[PDB]
């Protein structure tokens, strides 16, 4: 077996201290992480491994009973201080991981827990002098991935000039969880769901991703970016390019992320009329942080436009989803936390219930619960030929970021960005975003727990899904 | 109102008193009846109100609490005796009848709980002495229309002869029955179901229809008739006209029972090397009935080959169904009791998950613990790309013979076999009938309690049911 | 080969002389007839067999070739006088027909060319006398089938009364025609037009039938009947059953004309809103009849608002049909003679080829030149990728009276009208007529020769049609 | 405009003199090249415009009408001699090629008429020496791409170590005929062909190549390869990628190539039992060339078992393709020159015609004589309804070379074989080639102007082809 080394380039972030360390803790106590793996830190704090212990223990989880396992872990970690862009330092950095075991010859996994403006230097840095001459060489991005099209190019454009795309890894957390990774077997594993997944069946499909808590203090950085890029250009586009995607040729990364960019080329940019932009404001009923708006934020810049909620309608023009819409639907401070994905289906054609039928409805729901269920029409129990709303529900480890590191470090990149993918999600949605910033229209206000403004049903409607509020279901 | 007059005649017979005086009670009880409703019985025998009170009494499952009502029900009740081929007493009925208030004006529902062997005398009776001028005459025939194509030609041309189409009603209890009912609902009320319901999509249809008891005394009735006359040519039919069944024109009756037809006419005659019989034998290790098998029933012929256990395959040769297999299956002193509708789908089309997947099935169970379920392909929880079985389960009164007598009473044909209906079941099933009574095959034992002979799977295996016993469920 | 007994009532008329006569003449000069088959005509006018041979051998096409064969047929021909209401006529007839040889047991077969107002008086007498004891007897019964849905069911509910179904024949010679006849093999015997043929993919239907003649001096006759009575009620309405009928459980005339009914009940009542109604005026520029307006005709009552021209929308409101227009248009004094039917299909979704894809035709012109051709995209021959209109077109004995004949000689009754289809065609079109007839609603002048009121193709633009005109056509 | 430089590299072969001089001459002439072209040659043999002029004419057509434009042709032309492995000859035709009007910053277009043996060397070199700094450098390579995987992929990454992808332009002539390219603009632009080109309605796919003419003076030469390599693995196999391939996402030369290699990417290694071998002999009977067999050239080495004639069935193993056969079917000295593409289509599913129909077959012949055809059923003109086979047939500038240059020099890559596909392409056909090299397997002889081996008409009908017989055609 070969032997790894986990650079961590900023291991004094919060980032690191708070997800990455524990994570990597965890799979090395399930034996999960490759036996010869060592653990090494870059930052431009004059930091110790007891100085990482000290920050990293109570987000480690650690139990008393493997205090031994905890103790070999930490053997193997290791801290190199240097700066961002000081090639002295950077040789410093690739002496150490050479004076390591076996360390020429290992394969070396880069995490970049950085801000994106040294992301350009570390890259450059890191192609220039630590590079392995034999193992594998692999880079972990994280977000954000540009503001827009053009410094999302330029970015992109300065990495790929140095590594290959088999040694980017984008790193998305909603990529790896389970109901996600589930809507390509839910799709291309059964045949009951293969003829009706098109446009002459399907009426309108709704992404959402909702979240019941605000800003919660840190609205100056939510500020400069805003819902579309902070949710909708990654988490929601993925959730389409899944849902409308193509059967690939095997279940290869490459087959599936070339249908996944297939499907992003045959999308349009987003115009103005099909996009409703909303911002929270305070809740007076409410408790705590409920009663304070987005712009009670001290943070966040006097006047500010930026929209919390985002209503946007996409349209897929090729063979399969022509003239279907694809609502893309998210937002801060709203009645719940949900990540859904609901097809509905058009009404049966010649019917003969007179009119009693209602729309089929396909939901795949991905969080707080893992849930497919599929409304659809049964006989009342009775005298008379009436159906009604019922439903099919489907009956029924390491966690999301756990598998996507256990992805980079075995070569699996279907979870990760691919740059064409970006580029096509940036070209999709960056007119949009240049026009909101030239312009600044103001957000629609809407109250703190509620559904968010009712500009987005009236959207809803107009575009075709129409929301009965019949169907009564009880667990 | 109109006045109804139900004359049950043969009020004397075990399933009158056991079956057809209970249900008119729980009837008038609930208030379903029409409000002017006399009961007028009809028989050989020289009863009175007060022994047919008495005889179905413990049948009746009446409370003290309504002891009044019982009394106000029998107040209505009347009595006629005579030969069931005596002009005489069939002017004393219709006198009778008359002189009950508005009883020239009113409707008159005819059943005969009589043995078919007199079933032309009454009903030529009926219509020259009894027929009303002014309301409605419609007459409930129970099983068996005849033994074979010719008899029942020769007893649905004799009662056409003298009643019309919509005046027979050919009363069979499992099409009352809610999932029976409820299969047109989720057909056409439902665009998941549509484009999936046809040859393309789906591999095999399997009807199944299990007992747990064998003739259980009573064998000598069952050897005359046999297992495909008892349920085959009725039962397991009526759910293939239900499944295979084009989307009628609109809910009518008519419509409904012409699309049933319509299918039924596309079924060439069964073929003798599609068919599988069977005869339980008994279980040494059983208990009590169960340790006795069908020619250890004194009734029962010596040297008798009445098969218990039959398995046919059926084609609808048409365009929605060309190819696909549709397995009859039913038999008696088998290892459950179960009426069920399964369809097997196709393998998807260009497997990229490495032959791992499963054929979807649609189940539909009529009885017990009615349930509507598909079991499915999901993602097995883990790291690798696998999938693992599962299903969508439908979560969530008077029952089948109270819903035919009042689909009786409101006129409504859909659940009643047609002339048309019983005229290509029979041509569908009497060469294979003839041919089983002419050559005298002899059935496959099988143990009291067993799935039938193992013959039944190799037949399904063969016409392209795959059984896999994977598929493992718990409540 | 049993006797036929060919009775011509009317055999006076100009209808019998020119139509009748001269086809029983072809079908016995080219064999098609039976070997002993008799021409009886019957008429209150007294006069021969010469007289008949006299009056009708213009039409007979006879030459000196075969005289001695026209000899032979006018042996068998004779010829009854009497009246159509009297008892002693009619028996007169019978005994003629009992005294010709072989008479008692021969096959009967009454044509009624005679108008409609002693229809009931002649089906009447026929069924109480000249019943044949021994052969069939059958009817042929030509059209007007009434004036609307009332006169229609009492004239067809006389004529039931003493005949049954399988002994009308109610005639419509358009749908004897070849390419009428063909619909059915092009539409079941191929497997290209099947899964293409339903609302999926065809946007609209056309059926069209113009004709570039007036009313040429009989318009009395058409004034009280009209272009809906004329033509849309019959040939375009069994023109649209044959289009949108779903598959038949077989070849048979039962099945085919179940199939026809099961789609015209699923049409609902026409509405003023989808009817364009026309009446042509006199052409200032034209030459001969031309110049002459409906109006024009002395015949025709003045300020008569009778409609020559007429385009309704129809709606098939089922499964396979739900949603596509049925647009039918015929006319008088059009600017040609065409019998077509044209299928538009739907733009291809997510199109490649910016906007220069025309929608896909499918078109079957019924006369004159009968061709079946369909319009499809193929690329223009040079440098660029652009496709161009195209199409593909379908490439290289007695007429439709006598194969109708012939048809009622053999007993199949696949080509004429049942009771059940003519109830639901004046069902679908007696709203509208009445609606007409009351209102008196002034038609839209159009100029004779021309292509009839643009307000029509303003409709079929308006239900989903779309000319292009851009489509070039070389012979 | 720019400058562009066609640099004709071994301008002195047979295949300069005889196909690309007289194209670029014709495309000169008729004003499609860009104004500023200059043509140079390069080969190590010493001849001058003037031999160019006495070697190229005979080939010209030339007429004395435009000998102007001939000598002004020739006033652009130039000629430079060296050897192809020379760095100072090669930085002498870069010295030339900037010493030509504005040739710092022309467009450089490298054709290689070469054999395949330098051209490692000369792509090397062109790289290292005569690239372009300002314009576009493309290559044009010439058939064989390498004999087998190996081969190919050490000249493809030979090749693609120096060259972009956008830079080499693999020729392959086939791609630019009229035919071949309609095949997209015929699958995508109709909704005729859309829901039919799927596996649940086209039973066999058969692709052909036929040739009248043996290996005329050059089976020394034919005999390395083969006719799998010589027509199989390009012609037949891009036609089945046209065929088969799923809609792009855009008439982009990337998105359609992306399709084919994705089809490409779907098929397995072929089987030996699914391959169909033969050798032409000679023709006793024949006339000329016809009476010598291919071992009969003196040129083949003696005991060759080089098959000139193959018939190979493939599976694209995906969802629209699964199951269905494609057949390549291409030989020499056959009965005929045909190459063609036929969907025969499945039976239609309920036959209400009592097996009379036959399956449609949709052809598209792309030489001799373009044609597009479907077979089809249509009515017998007569008195039964009996359907007969009847066609729909497609009814009625630079030629297909001038086009492929006309396409590198706008910079189109549609018409032109990937690295990708190159190498798909190998891994279907290598096995089966290495193992026809060792086991030296002997074909299946067959006369000179003959169909083929009966061997490959019994797998057509092994794998499911079934030739009727009884269609006849008529101009
Ligand atoms: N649970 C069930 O029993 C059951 C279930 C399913 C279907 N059925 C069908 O329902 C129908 C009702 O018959 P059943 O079950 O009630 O049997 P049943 O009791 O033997 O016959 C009903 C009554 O008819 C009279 N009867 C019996 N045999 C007769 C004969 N040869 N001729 C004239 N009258 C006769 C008898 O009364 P009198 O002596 O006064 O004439 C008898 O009480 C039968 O056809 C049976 O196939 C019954
Ligand atoms: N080519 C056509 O004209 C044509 C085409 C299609 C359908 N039809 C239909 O076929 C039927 C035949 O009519 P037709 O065209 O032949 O015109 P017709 O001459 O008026 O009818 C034919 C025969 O009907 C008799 N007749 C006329 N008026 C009568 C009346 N009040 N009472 C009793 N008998 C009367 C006459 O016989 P006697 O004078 O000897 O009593 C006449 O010879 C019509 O209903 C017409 O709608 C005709
Ligand atoms: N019509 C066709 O023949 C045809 C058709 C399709 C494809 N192709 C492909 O195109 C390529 C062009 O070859 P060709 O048909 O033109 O035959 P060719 O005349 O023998 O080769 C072309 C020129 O290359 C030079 N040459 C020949 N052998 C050479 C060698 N071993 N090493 C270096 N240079 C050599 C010669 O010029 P110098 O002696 O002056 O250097 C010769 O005139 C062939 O490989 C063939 O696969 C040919």
């Amino acid at each position: 077996s070969d032997t790894h080394i986990f650079i961590i380039m900023g291991a004094s972030g919060d980032l690191a201290k708070k997800k990455i360390y524990p994570t990597i803790w965890w799979l090395f106590r399930d034996g999960l992480l490759p036996e010869n793996t060592f653990i090494v830190g870059y930052a431009r704090s004059r930091l110790t491994v007891a100085d990482i212990r000290k920050q990293s223990e109570p987000f480690f989880k650690a139990t008393p009973e493997e205090k031994l396992k905890l103790e070999d872990f930490f053997a193997r970690n290791s801290y190199v201080a240097g700066q961002y862009d000081d090639a002295a330092s950077y040789q410093r950095l690739n002496s150490h991981m050479n004076a390591l075991h076996l360390g020429s010859q290992a394969n070396r996994l880069f995490y970049l827990a950085l801000p994106p403006t040294v992301y350009e230097a570390v890259t450059k840095n890191i192609h220039e002098s630590c590079m392995s001459q034999i193992g594998w060489n692999r880079i972990i991005v994280e977000k954000p991935f540009g503001r827009d099209l053009q410094s999302s190019d330029r970015l992109s454009n300065h990495i790929s000039s140095l590594f290959r795309e088999d040694q980017i890894y984008r790193i998305n957390h909603y990529l790896g969880k389970e109901m996600v990774q589930n809507l390509m077997v839910l799709r291309f594993a059964n045949r009951i769901f293969g003829p009706i997944w098109n446009r002459d069946n399907i009426a309108c499909v709704i992404l959402t991703f909702k979240e019941p808590f605000g800003t919660e203090g840190r609205g100056g950085y939510f500020d400069e970016f805003g819902i579309i890029r902070d949710v909708m250009q990654n988490h929601l586009l993925q959730m389409l390019c899944l849902v409308a995607m193509e059967k690939p040729a095997s279940t290869n990364s490459d087959d599936v992320r070339d249908e996944k960019v297939k499907v992003l080329k045959c999308i349009s940019e987003v115009q103005a009329n099909n996009v409703v932009l909303g911002q929270y404001v305070g809740n007076p009923d409410g408790e705590g942080e409920a009663t304070k708006g987005y712009l009670d934020d001290p943070t966040v810049p006097r006047g500010s436009t930026t929209a919390t909620f985002a209503a946007v309608v996409l349209y897929v023009e090729n063979e399969r989803w022509d003239g279907v819409p694809f609502i893309l639907r998210c937002g801060k401070a709203l009645n719940e936390r949900k990540a859904e994905v609901r097809l509905q289906f058009h009404d049966v054609a010649g019917d003969i219930f007179h009119q009693q039928c209602k729309r089929n409805e396909l939901v795949i729901r991905v969080q707080p619960n893992e849930a497919v269920y599929t409304k659809m029409m049964t006989k009342k129990p009775g005298m008379f030929f009436n159906p009604e709303e019922s439903e099919l529900d489907l009956t029924y480890l390491p966690d999301a970021y756990e598998r996507l590191i256990l992805d980079v470090f075995c070569g699996s990149q279907m979870h990760f960005v691919r740059s064409d993918e970006l580029r096509e999600a940036w070209r999709i949605f960056t007119p949009l975003l240049h026009q909101i910033e030239l312009e600044k229209p103001k957000p629609i206000p809407y109250i703190y727990g509620s559904r968010g403004p009712t500009e987005a049903d009236e959207l809803m409607k107009r575009v075709g899904f129409q929301y009965e509020g019949t169907y009564k279901w009880v667990n």
